């Protein structure tokens, strides 16, 4: 029975619903590359919708995103929605908001997307845990609670952020 | 144009449409305050609508923007439309766009707001330029004529951006004179 601890930024500030962070890796170089917005092969949507993250961490800084935790605060353990926080054309205002996707066969696993809703009971919630002794992992929870580990796989060259149950993504929160 | 020069943030790094930008002060201390999207006492807006100045670089830093030109790139004596980058609701997503008031009989002038468009005939265009030799300023140019603007005068009816205190609060508004100088610190 511990008590909820808060979640920490790189700088050891307390992640605020009204700031914005990057996402980004435990790795530097070549493992690094921060979470961003970007384009999906076989896509219908009309907009940007895929979360991917960038192959290194010599090229360009991620698409900064804010929490927006169920109730009250950014803790760990705690559901959450997830928004890349940046101004779309009026179209794309969902295709900020994190989703999981529907199973993907080939995969055989959900794709993290954009397009969902925040607050709603069809709203995909998230958790930021410390599975590690340094950095965190998302998980997913549906509806411990039967969450499912964010890590990667390899798609069109890409890194896009899925559901895994091994390697999950080790993040750090980088105030932006 | 005597050649196009392009804008360049706190690190000597050319200014890029696909990133944000903080807008800062140039003077630290009480001189120092980044532009923010704050609420207008005196606005029946849905949204916050205000765009302002902190009153010192102590407080928070400021509301990122993005700079969407006209056509093509970002360079001075170039117009564009300016918009905070941040995620709203649906509503007020206008309300990020960069866009100048009616006349204010009481500041005698217009204050500087959001709720506008970006790339149309009725967008609110900027120009970022240096008058002085350190930092930029901005200006508004009317696309038509400004038959409401008291200090739309500079050279093509252009007229300075600077600020007049509400309610205790550095507010961006268009000035005759001391226009805002400003520095972009890419966010
Ligand atoms: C910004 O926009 C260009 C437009 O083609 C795009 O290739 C790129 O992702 C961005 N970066 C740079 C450095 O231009």
């Amino acid at each position: 029975s511990p008590l909820p601890k808060p979640v920490l930024d790189t700088n050891g500030k307390e992640l605020n619903p009204n700031s914005s962070y990057r996402i980004i890796s435990i790795g530097r170089g070549a493992l690094g590359g921060d979470v961003y917005l970007g384009k999906s092969p076989n896509s219908d949507a009309p907009c940007p919708d895929g979360v991917f993250r960038y192959n290194s961490d010599v090229g360009p800084s991620g698409t900064p995103v804010r929490f927006i935790p169920l109730s009250g605060g950014i803790f760990e353990d705690q559901l959450l929605n997830i928004q890349f926080n940046i101004a779309t054309v009026k179209l794309c205002v969902s295709y900020t908001i994190w989703k999981v996707g529907n199973l993907n066969a080939y995969f055989r696993t959900m794709l993290l997307e954009t397009g969902g809703t925040i607050g709603q009971a069809d709203s995909s919630y998230f958790k930021i845990v410390k599975l590690s002794n340094f950095g965190y992992n998302l998980l997913y929870c549906p509806i411990d609670n039967f969450c499912a580990k964010v890590g990667v796989v390899i798609q069109n060259g890409k890194r896009r952020l899925a559901l895994v149950n091994e390697n999950p993504l080790d993040v750090l929160f980088q105030e932006v």
